[PDB]
């Protein structure tokens, strides 16, 4: 109920929300159907339009007008945005030369530069170049301020998950808005686009920027706008708020535009009809900048121009139907479209079987345009599993396609030419970022980055302490002239042991064998040196990784590689080695095929054993440092140490062996040497975070050897590839992956073919940031470089996407 009989007199676009059943006058009252009876009359005036004309200049003030061109309007803060241009001979902001804003130039009483977030729905990254001719205001913001060539949204690349990620710094799995449509099985409630459940606070997790600001004594404009409020009025409302007295004035504001998303759905990302929406958004930006200029704030306010996701070509005819795969289509519920989410129609149906559903959806048609996954098997870079609102069964849909349950859903529910939602590494899904103002840099281009990073920056811009979030604070310091956040490296928690030779061979009863009993003063002293770390500078290029949790581990040195061996997990947490451009690949000699060697530095009790693998019919083993890349026949024996061995399904060994035998050398050749750090990951509860020992669900049969869920590698080289990886003077270049450790290669439909046809493709799909690996291992990399720490943080957030040029 709402007692709409109250009035909005002097309350238009009030900032505090008034509780029911009292009628509201804030920018969201329309969507709640709760506005006072006179809200339209008083607060949504439209008379005489949005622009001053010559004849209106110096007019007598008429409070009925949408905006004013009277002499008192600047004092009232309610002039039309083009007032000084039409009436006072001033220029539009866009026509002014761009001039560096070296310091804030703010009117008296302004305690800090305000922040205005200008958010545009569906603004695809390539619009910035492709539409530059019809967007002069945006092009000026872009060229004069700080811009990225694109900004990566979160998955799924839908509106609500991305807007709320921008506001919180959180992945959707953490903030809880995991789709535009959701079912929460604990609430037994559905969240829908059209409805009033979606406004229940229980759906929205984390802490959005306006709350962060308010808790820390910084006032915030109301971020959401009812669709019926015209853009011109949103802009006028923001400008009016900016004219409030110091103690009442907010420091952070948001504008939202439903365009170009709205038209992009109808006409496709580059339909001829898309030009007009782009022009209109630019016009709105112009109104804001003109308005700021009138208020003498155009060199005071920081403006962020940011989108939520892009837009792809998608038509009705490119739809896959689950009814063409499944017999029991009426036993399931599908969230359809540019992603698929599947769960049982009824919880009382004991014949529903996820395993049989997945199988029926796996590699069934040659040109199949979606791929099914149990959510824990989705690429870890998506961070899309740790939430009960995410259905166990997920469909990753190919770009340009849809999935639906049955054909009748498509024609009885073509009406559209564009859509979005796909994998967030897809080029068409990329969106935009521009920062302009005293706190941003001048005419500066920065590399692409992820939208989860922005919350920290916005907190920096406002002098706020960010709530805990998924950004890496400091990784975007290079966007800022000032207000940088200067983080310190995490303190190492566990210090390593450095064992020497402490065990005789006969003390081991591991069921392992090796033909290594064939054998100086030249090379016996030499190999002693190698075991003490004499080659460590070459193979450990950026310092030992720091272990950020309490554990027991040993640093083990070898000629060709160095490792941090966990006595708890019975295997390395990391193995580090450098492969020069000149390195040669060798084979594993016939007589060494099944060779495994006890490590006399490590107790039998803290070693794996070969008998466990012999007995486990499903599990084999691999090596972290590849025997193929040994520097010499003698050094090769080190690669067969029991302390370099890890459990691997035969199916996975196909992948791993090709990576180690073929791809590492290829990368060294292409990048002028590479440094590789490889290791296991245990994430059985799919939270993106390292498992403790008691969370491990699978062991090698009969043993305490834990089975990794994933294997990672971090591959680093010199950004300037004219310098070898091991002699790099400047910035670094990295690519990483987190490969699922799976007992089949069902994920790869072409796996029956030679590895050269499918393995690298698999790895690219599982590309990762060093930061993702950090979360999953409790390790901290790049501790010892000549680079600034903020630059290293940027490097750790880098994702190698393998997409073509934008
Ligand atoms: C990305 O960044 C985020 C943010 O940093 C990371 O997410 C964090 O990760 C932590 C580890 O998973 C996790 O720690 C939890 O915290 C549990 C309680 O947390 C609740 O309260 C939070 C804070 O309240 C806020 O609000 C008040 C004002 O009202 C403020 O004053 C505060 O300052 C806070 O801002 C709240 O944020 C959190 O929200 C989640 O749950 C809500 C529903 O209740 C959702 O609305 C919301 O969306 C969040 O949901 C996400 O996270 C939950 C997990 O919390 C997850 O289930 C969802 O799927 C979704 O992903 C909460 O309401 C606390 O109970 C935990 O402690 C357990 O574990 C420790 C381990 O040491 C045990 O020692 C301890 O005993 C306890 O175990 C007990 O319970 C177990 C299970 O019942 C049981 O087995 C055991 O026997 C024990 O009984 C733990 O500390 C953070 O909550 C989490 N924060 C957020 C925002 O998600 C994330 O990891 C990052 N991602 C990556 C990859 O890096
Ligand atoms: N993707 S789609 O199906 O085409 C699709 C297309 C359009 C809509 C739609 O009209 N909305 C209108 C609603 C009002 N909103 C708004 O004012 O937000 C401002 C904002 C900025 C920032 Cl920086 C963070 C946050 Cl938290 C919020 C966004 C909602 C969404 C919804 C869906
Ligand atoms: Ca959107
Ligand atoms: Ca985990
Ligand atoms: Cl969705
Ligand atoms: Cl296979
Ligand atoms: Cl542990
Ligand atoms: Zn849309």
């Amino acid at each position: 109920w709402t007692a709409t009989s109250g009035s909005c007199k002097g309350r238009c676009f009030e900032l505090q929300e008034v509780g029911p059943p009292d009628c509201r006058c804030d920018n969201l009252c329309k969507s709640y159907s709760s506005c006072c009876h006179d809200f339209d009359e008083l607060c949504l005036k439209t008379a005489r339009g949005w622009e001053c004309t010559k004849d209106r200049c110096g007019e007598v003030r008429n409070e009925e007008n949408a905006c004013h061109c009277s002499e008192d309007c600047l004092s009232r803060g309610d002039c039309c945005t083009n007032y000084q241009v039409v009436c006072k001979g001033e220029s539009h902001w866009v026509d002014d030369d761009c001039e560096e804003i070296k310091v804030p130039e703010c009117p008296a009483g302004f305690v800090r530069p305000p922040l205005i977030i200008f958010s545009v729905d569906g603004f695809r990254a390539s619009y910035m170049k492709k539409g530059s001719k019809v967007m002069p205001n945006i092009e000026k913001l872009r060229s004069c301020g700080t811009h990225a060539p694109y900004m990566r949204p979160v998955y799924p690349t839908k509106t609500f998950p991305n807007l709320y990620t921008l506001a919180t710094g959180l992945y959707p799995e953490s903030h809880g808005i995991v789709g535009n449509s959701m079912y929460d099985p604990v609430f037994d409630a559905s969240f829908h686009l059209r409805g009033r459940e979606k406004f229940n606070h229980r759906w929205w997790g984390g802490q959005p920027l306006w709350i962060t600001a308010t808790k820390q004594g910084v006032r915030a404009g109301t971020f959401f706008w009812s669709v019926s409020i015209p853009h011109e009025r949103r802009i006028l409302t923001i400008l009016q708020w900016l004219s409030l007295p110091d103690n009442e004035r907010p420091s952070v504001y948001a504008f939202y535009s439903e365009q170009p998303d709205f038209s992009g759905h109808k006409y496709g990302p580059f339909g001829p009809e898309m030009t007009n929406p782009l022009r209109e958004i630019d016009k709105t930006v112009g109104q804001l900048m003109d308005g700021l200029k009138q208020l003498r704030l155009h060199r005071c306010v920081n403006v962020i121009f940011v989108g939520d996701h892009g837009m792809e070509d998608v038509t009705c005819d490119r739809t896959e139907f689950l009814s063409n795969y499944l017999t029991n289509v009426d036993d399931i519920t599908l969230v359809p479209g540019t992603l698929g989410r599947i769960r049982a129609k009824s919880i009382n149906n004991s014949k529903y079987d996820p395993k049989t559903i997945i199988a029926a959806l796996t590699c069934k048609k040659p040109d199949q345009h979606f791929k099914p996954y149990m959510k824990q098997h989705l690429p870890k870079r998506l961070h899309y599993a740790n939430n009960r609102r995410i259905e166990d069964i997920h469909l990753l849909v190919d770009r340009r396609w849809h999935v639906a349950r049955k054909p009748l859903d498509v024609y009885k529910k073509c009406f559209f030419q564009g859509d979005h939602g796909f994998d967030n590494k897809v080029n068409s899904m990329q969106t935009v970022f521009v920062g302009y103002g005293p706190t941003f840099k001048y005419r500066t281009k920065v590399p692409p980055f992820e939208n989860i990073e922005l919350y920290n920056v916005m907190c920096d811009l406002l002098g706020l302490k960010p709530a805990p979030n998924n950004g890496t604070h400091g990784s975007l310091n290079h966007l800022l002239r000032t207000n940088t956040f200067r983080p310190t490296m995490p303190d190492e928690v566990s210090r390593p042991n450095y064992p020497g030779i402490m065990y005789l061979q006969s003390e081991f009863d591991l069921g392992c064998t090796c033909d290594d009993k064939v054998e100086n003063k030249l090379e016996e002293l030499n190999k002693r040196l190698h075991t003490k770390g004499s080659t460590k500078e070459r193979h450990l290029l950026y310092g030992r990784p720091a272990v950020l949790y309490r554990t027991s581990y040993d640093i083990l040195y070898h000629t060709d590689f160095e490792s941090g061996y966990s006595e708890i997990f019975l295997m390395p947490l990391w193995t580090s080695y450098t492969i020069s451009k000149q390195a040669e690949v060798s084979s594993i000699p016939e007589h060494l095929t099944n060779c495994v060697r006890p490590d006399v530095r490590v107790s039998p009790g803290f070693s794996q054993n070969c008998l466990a693998y012999k007995n486990d019919k499903q599990m084999s083993y691999g090596f972290l440092f590849p025997p193929y890349l040994s520097s010499s026949p003698e050094a090769k024996y080190d690669a067969f140490l029991v302390t370099n061995m890890v459990p691997m399904y035969p199916a996975f060994k196909r992948v791993w062996a090709y990576f180690q035998r073929v791809l590492v050398k290829k990368y060294a050749s292409e990048r002028n040497g590479v440094n590789v750090i490889s290791g296991p990951i245990f994430d059985y509860n799919y939270d993106g975070l390292r498992d403790t020992e008691d969370e491990i669900k699978q062991y090698v049969e009969g043993s305490s050897i834990p089975v990794p869920t994933h294997y990672y590698s971090i591959i680093t080289s010199c950004l300037d590839f004219t310098q070898p990886a091991d002699k790099c003077d400047g910035p670094l270049s990295v690519s990483s992956f987190i490969l699922p450790h799976r007992p089949d290669n069902d994920e790869s439909c072409n796996s029956s073919e030679d590895e050269s046809k499918w393995v690298e493709e698999l790895m690219k799909m599982h590309t990762a940031r060093v930061r993702d690996i950090e979360h999953l291992t409790g390790l901290d990399f790049y501790r010892k470089t000549s680079r600034s720490y903020s630059e290293i943080l940027t490097l750790k957030t880098y994702l190698h996407t393998y997409e073509s040029e934008i």
